[PDB]
This record gives C-alpha cells, structure tokens and sequence, in this order.
C-alpha cells in the first residue's frame, strides 16, 4: 500500500538480532568473509536467476562454506552495494516486523526496486517511504534516533527539514533525527564512513593525524557525541577509531554477537582499531577481515557497505531503559516490556544479577504487572552495594534473548545509595 505502517513503529537497530546477513553476486567482498559468515548465520545471497544461483552454490562448495547456512532470493540488481539500497528494518503495530523502502540516491533501478523482492522473501509487508536515502548514510540506535549526514536533507531539498524529520517518524519511528554536516570531505556523504553505534551508549567516530584536513571536523563530532546524552541516560561512550592511512575501520559490520571490521594496513593499524572494538564490546567476537583483490576495500566503500543485516521477522522484543550510576533508592525496581512478534508464549522473564562482583549470577524472575510488561525490584541491598545484572526471555518458539543483546558478559551497572 502507500499508507504509512500503523504505529507504534520502531525502527530497529544494527546491534539487535539478525536473523541473515543479506550479500550479492557477482560479488563485492572476499570468499573467506562469506565462510565466516556462514559458520554461525545465515547468508541470503542475491542472484538474478536460478542458474546463477547453481553458480554461487557451486563456488561455495569449492570454498567449504556452510551450505546449511545459505539462501538466495532471485532478482535483478545493479550493484553489490546491499547497505544502500535494500530495505529499512522497524517494528510497527505493537508486534509486527516490517520493511521500509525509499527512493535509492542512485541511478541504479534495479537496485532501487530490490526491496520489494526481500519483503516478498521474508514474508513480511512493506511500506515506501518517500524519501531519497541510502542506508549507507543511516543507522538507528533502536530508541528512536537516527543520524545522517547532510545529504538526507540536500537530496530532499523540494521538502522542508520538517517534512523530511517527518517522513522519518512516520514510517520508522524516528523522534530524533540527527542529521549533520558531513565531516570527511569526500563524496559520498555517508555516516558508515566516519561514525557507528556500537549499542545505544556507545558510537565509533573516526579519528586521523592532526596534520590531515578534516582532524578539526572529526575531533568536532566527538565532542558533539561526547556531549549529548544517549537513550539510556549517559553520556555517549565516544570510542576513535585511527585512520592513518583512510582505513575504513568505522565501516564495519555487527551481526548479532561478532563484528565484521575491514582491515587493509600496517598490521599495527589495523591491530589498533580492532583492540578499540574488543575494549568497547566485551562478549563480542571481533573479526578483522581482508579485501578481496578484485574489489578491494576503499575509504568510502568497505565491508558495511557490501553487507545488510536482516531481522528477525518472529523477533522477541525486550523494551528496557536501565537503571544505571547512583541511585537514590530505597526502591530499585526495573521495567520492561517483552514482545514476542512470533506470536508465542513467553515464559520465563527472569533478572540475571551480581551483588558486589562475586561469584555467579543468579536468576530471579521478574513479574508479569500487566500484559507484556515485567517488573523486578532489587532487595535486600545496603548503602554502597554494586550490582550488575542483565534481562533474559524466552517463548516457546524456542527464541531466547538477552537484553543487553550480549548479555552477561557487558551487563547494567549501578550502586545503591539509600538516600
Ligand atoms: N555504504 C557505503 N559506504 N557505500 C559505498 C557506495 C560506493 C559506490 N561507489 C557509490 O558511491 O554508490
Ligand atoms: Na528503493
């Protein structure tokens, strides 16, 4: 239809459950990054017709991919690009998953029409959101805030700012519509070259030598993240990421607990730029990956831009804002809301909590108050006591989820202050 989906929409971020990793032939990104891939996720590759699928499939063979991990969908395309062109994730109607498409900022129609294949594929309905955009130039911390350059304006210049803030809330949810000057100096005008949330309290922005034109604008952005308070309450965790050399170290790609970064050299560059991933993302597998020599990684064009997430049409929801730092108290009760889009029974909601960094964490479960929504309250605790913990859920269509994502390895954190 051409109606907008019926809210509420939440558009869903990088660092939720993917369900596949969407790629195409013939192929931008190196045959080694696929096997990764498709050790622990499904890859859904494109192809414009049955025998060339046979082709890809017979390549996989060759290389030793996973093949229980391998999908196709059959349409025409232009471009490898699958980052810029195919369809937006986000929640709407309470519980439903759906795709959004866009008006592709490229000559590319076949590109451009790609979304409704994948809606078709998935199972799940589309909206068409009139906007020039490339998902390139787009990402979502899950909470209603979205950051683009400039260009998501400037290539929309028949609409006012305010009509294209509101194209964006309407068919993604978005409340806060971050949209800033871009600072690279180059073409292309894509947020993945020069910044990434890593989670809802974290972003990646790049960093280069002092000397370079564009240190001021970068060290302007992270001061600008640095400042700002994130969905949970914080200030931003601003991690940097050094380019020496236009290294596309932010172009990187997190598919549910691994994250795939592009490296092309020194070694030691490279090395650096993983250990900021490894430092910011505990429980994370952090992966360096190699170009192919054929197409190789560029500054403006690497691994995030060759790859897209894909959701989890059944997925099971946790909503949570955390309590975090120093609280007052004498009552420490957390909220959230559990959705299960697979329309399953969900049982149990439970609290995984620490007390003072000791021993495991232990479970406790939380309480249905009304439908979908669980609360817990943390007892017993003196003045001064630490505690960490974490949400875990499950349905019965065999979903299980953490929220954070990744659970006990990178839990909530914060002291009781009785007062
Ligand atoms: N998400 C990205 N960084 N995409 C890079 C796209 C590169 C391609 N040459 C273009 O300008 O269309
Ligand atoms: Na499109």
């Amino acid at each position: 239809s051409m109606n907008p989906p019926a809210g509420p929409v939440r558009a869903i971020a990088e660092y939720e459950r993917s369900a596949a990793v969407l790629v195409r032939y013939p192929f931008g990104i190196p045959m080694e990054l696929i096997k990764e891939l498709a050790k622990n996720d499904k890859v859904i590759t494109i192809v414009a017709s049955e025998s060339q699928k046979n082709t890809v499939i017979t390549q996989y063979t060759q290389s030793g991919v996973n093949l229980s991990n391998c999908d196709f969908i059959i349409a025409k395309t232009d471009s490898y690009w699958t980052r810029d062109y195919t369809g937006w994730f986000a929640m709407y109607d309470t519980n439903k998953v759906g795709l959004v498409d866009f008006i592709y900022n490229r000559p590319r129609p076949n590109d451009d029409e790609f979304p409704k294949y994948e809606a078709q594929y998935l199972g799940i309905e589309m909206f068409g959101m009139k906007l020039k955009q490339t998902g390139g130039n787009y990402m979502t911390d899950g909470y209603g805030s979205a950051v683009q350059s400039h260009i998501a304006y400037t290539e929309n210049s028949s609409l006012s700012q305010a009509q294209v803030n509101q194209k964006m809330k309407d068919y993604l949810g978005i409340t806060h519509h971050d949209v800033v000057q871009d600072p690279n100096g180059e073409y292309i005008n894509h947020v993945d070259c020069w910044g990434k949330y890593l989670a809802p309290n974290k972003i990646l922005i790049r960093k280069v030598p002092d000397n370079h034109p564009q240190h001021q604008a970068l060290e302007d952005m992270a001061a600008y993240f640095a400042a700002q308070t994130c969905a949970w309450g914080t200030k931003y965790e601003v991690y940097r990421a050094l380019a020496t050399n236009e290294q596309p170290y932010t172009n990187s790609l997190i598919l549910n607990n691994r994250v795939f970064v592009p490296v092309n050299g020194p070694a030691s560059v490279d090395n650096d730029a993983l250990n900021v991933y490894k430092t910011a993302m505990p429980g994370y597998e952090i992966i360096g990956v190699k170009g192919a020599s054929g197409t190789p990684w560029l500054g403006t064009d690497a691994l995030h831009a060759r790859t897209h997430e894909v959701a989890d049409k059944g997925y099971l929801y946790i909503k949570h804002y955390p309590i975090l730092g120093e609280q007052a108290g004498p009552d420490y009760k957390i909220e959230a809301d559990v959705v299960s889009c697979a329309n399953a029974t969900i049982s149990p909601v439970q609290c995984y909590y620490r007390i003072n960094g000791s021993g495991s964490f232990k479970a406790a479960d939380m309480t249905m108050e009304s439908t979908g929504h669980y609360t817990y309250s943390f007892t017993g605790l003196n003045k001064n006591d630490k505690v960490e913990y974490y949400i875990s859920a499950a349905d019965n269509s065999g979903r299980k989820e953490t929220y954070p994502f990744i659970g006990e390895p990178d839990p909530f954190k914060f002291t009781c202050m009785n007062e």
